[PDB]
């Protein structure tokens, strides 16, 4: 449970980060994106990146997806760093990317939605997505679901341009999304969390959560950890509300969740990295990861990726 490697990182706060094969893409918010080789801890690829705050990040197949305060959203090559397809972007800020095959969907912070084809460059739909801030995005199979800062959620189709079906939302700033062929799960700031039949709308389960002013979610199988501003982290699931495990939490305001296999990883203000077992609810690493507020967590085979407000990154060992 230690470091794998020293990383130079950033010298403003880390606002995205991507990991993927031996590679960890970083973004701060002086604009600046920089790639690492996990392997050797160099900084392969310098100042790739925009001349406004990185606000999100997608890496898939040696393709980086970016956004930025300006809103720009730009598509390029980890080998060399060049601009691969030209988008236009947004008007307000990136606050949501979504990359999947060969397409991108981002959203703003006016809530309109934009959907890319990054072969042609071409605006494949211009959507007014919500009257408030897009706070969350996910997509899967050709149809869309977004989350506003007003508690709205929807979802649609690319062709046809129309939403599918009619959700009522919550009532406070969703915080994350995923769904399935049959059902969407979503959860909001005031720990509330819902699960529509994409079909009808019905809503089949309506938990109130435990806790307050959550900050953090992450959704796999049936299964959500979510972390609040009390330093709490909680683990249920999503068809009964029941708490599985319970964790000590931290003593700090949760700031970052990462969820692989049965492993937690979870991150604080005060810049403490905690790794739990939801099948025995022990504490397995408690590492002093940073100094300051953990901002992203990136979690695959073993590997932890972390970065904080004092731009530093570090990636740990399990």
């Amino acid at each position: 449970g230690q470091e794998l490697v020293s990383l130079e990182g950033h010298q403003s706060a880390i606002t995205a980060l991507a990991f993927s094969k031996n590679i960890v893409v970083s973004g701060a918010a002086d604009g600046t994106i920089k790639v690492w080789d996990i392997l050797t801890g160099q900084l392969l690829r310098d100042h790739d990146g925009h001349q406004s705050e990185v606000t999100a990040l997608q890496f898939k197949d040696n393709i980086v997806v970016s956004g930025a305060k300006d809103g720009t959203v730009k598509v390029w090559y980890i080998g060399t760093g060049q601009e691969l397809v030209s988008l236009e972007g947004h008007q307000s800020a990136i606050t949501a990317l979504a990359f999947s095959k060969n397409i991108v969907v981002s959203g703003a912070a006016d809530g309109t939605i934009k959907v890319w084809d990054i072969l042609t460059g071409q605006l494949l739909r211009d959507h007014d997505g919500h009257q408030s801030e897009v706070t969350a995005l996910q997509f899967k199979d050709n149809i869309v679901v977004s989350g506003a800062k007003d508690g709205t959620v929807k979802v649609w189709y690319i062709g046809t341009g129309q939403e599918l079906v009619s959700l009522e939302g919550h009532q406070s700033a969703i915080t994350a999304l995923a769904f399935s062929k049959n059902i969407v799960v979503s959860g909001a700031a005031d720990g509330t969390i819902k699960v529509w039949d994409i079909l009808t709308g019905q809503l089949l389960r309506d938990h109130d959560g435990h806790q307050s002013e959550v900050t953090a979610l992450q959704f796999k199988d049936n299964i959500v950890v979510s972390g609040a501003k009390d330093g709490t982290v909680k683990v249920w699931y999503i068809g009964t509300g029941q708490e599985l495990v319970s964790l000590e939490g931290h003593q700090s305001a949760i700031t970052a969740l990462a969820f692989s296999k049965n492993i937690v990883v979870s991150g604080a203000a005060d810049g403490t990295i905690k790794v739990w077992d939801i099948l025995t609810g022990q504490l397995l690493r408690d590492h002093d990861g940073h100094q300051s507020e953990v901002t992203a967590l990136q979690f695959k085979d073993n590997i932890v990726v972390s970065g904080a407000k004092d731009g530093t990154v570090k990636v740990w060992y399990i």
